[PDB]
């Protein structure tokens, strides 16, 4: 198991523009296109992202390409973030994957706001962090996925993904 497989499980793969859990236009492996309500705006952003007239449909290869770029960008945002970096550097590889997943879902900004949980993870107080992470809109809106990531931080293993 690794970050790619983990997120492929959490996000699925769709080759036609779709709406995510928040109702935003997305495609591929959880690649958000736009928060705008306009399908055209979405098709526009899609073509711009792919470099061709897609007509709202992409290939598997294209999806995987966006995906790789998105993972990369998540890691890179973490490393450039003063609040996140130290946490990330303090964690083992499995838990780093949990932090990346959250950043991929919610953006660096979103995650950097879980101050208390972050401090707990930094301190390696796993059970406490898990309880704190659960008191969040994130958990209440996407409880099954949140549970998986939370179990990952709590245990340091991939059991939730097996
Ligand atoms: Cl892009
Ligand atoms: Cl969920």
């Amino acid at each position: 198991m690794n970050i790619f497989e983990m997120l492929r499980i959490d996000e699925g793969l769709r080759l036609k523009i779709y709406k995510d859990t928040e109702g935003y236009y997305t495609i591929g492996i959880g690649h958000l296109l736009t928060k705008s309500p306009s399908l055209n705006a979405a098709k526009s952003e899609l073509d711009k992202a792919i470099g061709r007239n897609t007509n709202g449909v992409i290939t598997k290869d294209e999806a995987e390409k966006l995906f790789n770029q998105d993972v990369d960008a998540a890691v890179r945002g973490i490393l450039r973030n003063a609040k996140l970096k130290p946490v990330y550097d303090s964690l083992d590889c499995v838990r780093r994957a949990a932090l990346i997943n959250m950043v991929f879902q919610m953006g660096e900004t979103g995650v950097a706001g879980f101050t208390n949980s972050l401090r707990m993870l930094q301190q390696k107080r796993w059970d406490e962090a898990a309880v704190n992470l659960a008191k969040s809109r994130w958990y209440n809106q996407t409880p099954n996925r949140a549970k998986r990531v939370i179990t990952t931080f709590r245990t340091g293993t991939w059991d939730a993904y097996k």
